[PDB]
């Protein structure tokens, strides 16, 4: 009920075809002279739109039918479903323990015989994670409307099952959506540690720096000894190469294979060390390359049901295709992100006793790992917000609690990038339970 | 021979070293030459 389709709708033209072929001479058309029907080719070729009543050439009166019905049937996957960690059928909440190392103490007798049972907790770190995603895929079909545009019971039934399949196309392309969101999350958080490089998609010699810093950064990863600057929680974490993934994307991958690889005589020299999962592309403006340990998606699966209904009155089915799952990401698991314009100086400072419980009256130490980006040093400044007039906290980290200090308390450690005019202050943040002593009280102490 | 790139080279570059063989109003050069790339440091 369209009227006046042109076959022309929506196509920007870039010089025609038929006026080409004419008037070609020694123009490239001219083997398209010889041909009968060319321009009925140029004028159907591209493909139609909307259909229009066609009538038979003999018979004016006679509509030409179709005689073809193709339906496309199309199935998309998760390129990172196997980041997948499993299912929690029943408990909503996942926690994540880890424990830290411990320091060296200097051997002294003299001072131990009055630190014998001095009792020392283990710098224990815990992380949650939660079911977050919860919703589904909502299909209505109605049959019968359906019955009317078809004439082929295998058409029909076929094309409705491509609809179905549709959904469940959704819900993966989706699901990897999800993963990518976590990503772009996880940096748009600043939790990634940033290692700055020069674009790779432009000189060779970018590209080459870039492999390189990936080669190394994999192998500083996998250090024995472990180390801190890999993880968010700032704990010493070793990892494994086959552990590791690289992201990236169709770009890199295509610039390394021809500009390096090609040449290469021992590929093994410059290819990447884990295991590279290619992707479209992150969202974050300049993030590229992301170097995960295969533990750092925590993803679980909390419900998988397609729930179906029929409306007796309005005639059709109903789909609700439903998904929930545990989208998230560890933070103990190694993290690096590469990127190529300007970052912070500073990215995150990390508090280590995220939570802590100080007995009125008592202390507590705090330790700053200030991710820095650069070799210029960044001073941090304690403070405690929520805290009584007593209640301070030292220069070095050492938190004093007020002697009568109830209120639950809130430490900062703040890093300023910026300047005078503006202010970078980037915040590390914890908490103190007080669960007050008692047995005091009076003046002066 | 020393080359120096202070910084903001994105083009290559070509090293040459010549030789005048001949004479005034006759440089008949002998060349040798070098590929340099150049890798970003911002």
């Amino acid at each position: 009920t369209f009227n006046d389709v042109k076959t022309s709708l929506g196509i920007t033209e870039s010089y025609d075809i038929v006026n080409a072929i004419r008037n070609s001479q020694g123009d490239n058309f001219k083997s398209y002279v010889p041909l009968a029907t060319a321009n009925n080719v140029a004028e159907v070729g591209a493909g139609i739109l909307i259909n229009q009543t066609v009538q038979n050439d003999f018979i004016t009166s006679l509509v030409d039918r179709i005689g073809l019905v193709v339906i496309r049937q199309v199935s998309l996957n998760n390129p990172l479903k196997k980041f997948k960690k499993g299912q929690i059928p029943l408990g909503r909440t996942i926690e994540e323990i880890y424990t830290d190392i411990t320091k060296e103490k200097q051997y002294d007798a003299e001072e131990a015989e009055q630190k014998v049972f001095e009792r020392e907790m283990p710098n224990v770190k815990t992380l949650f994670h939660e079911r977050n995603r919860q919703g589904f895929y909502h299909q209505t079909i109605q049959d019968d409307s359906l019955k009317t545009a078809f004439v082929s019971w295998g058409n029909f039934e076929s094309f409705v099952s491509s609809i179905i399949n549709a959904i469940y196309n959704s819900a993966e392309v989706d699901e990897y959506e999800y993963m990518k969101l976590l990503v772009d999350n996880y940096y748009s958080k600043g939790l990634f540690t940033t290692v700055k490089i020069d674009e790779p998609t432009s000189s060779t010699g970018a590209l080459t720096e870039f492999v390189k810093k990936m080669r190394a950064t994999a192998r500083k990863l996998t250090l024995p000894q472990g180390s801190r600057d890999w993880n968010s929680m700032a704990v010493r974490t070793r990892s494994y190469m086959e552990d590791l993934h690289l992201i990236i994307d169709a770009d890199l991958e295509a610039e390394l294979d021809v500009d390096v690889l090609a040449k290469a005589f021992n590929m093994n020299r410059t290819d990447f060390l884990g295991n590279v999962t290619v992707i479209d592309g992150f969202a974050s403006t300049g993030l590229e390359a992301v170097l995960v340990d295969k533990d750092w998606f925590m993803v679980y699966d909390n419900l998988h049901k397609m729930e179906t209904v029929r409306n007796p009155r309005g005639l059709y089915w109903n789909y609700y295709y439903h998904v929930w799952q545990t989208l998230s990401v560890s933070r103990f698991a190694n993290a690096v992100a590469f990127v190529s314009g300007d970052v912070p100086a500073v990215t995150q400072v990390i508090v280590s006793p995220n939570i802590a419980a100080v007995k009125q009256g008592g202390q507590q130490q705090f330790t700053a790992y200030v991710r820095a980006t650069n070799a210029k040093d960044h001073k941090v400044v304690w403070s405690v917000e929520g805290g009584s007039t007593g209640t301070a906290i030292t220069g070095d980290g050492l938190l004093s609690v007020s002697g009568n200090e109830d209120n639950q308390l809130t430490v900062k450690a703040t890093v300023d990038i910026g300047t005078e005019d503006k202010p970078k202050l980037v915040v590390g943040e914890a908490v103190v339970s007080i669960r007050p002593n008692n047995a005091s009280g009076g003046a002066q102490a």
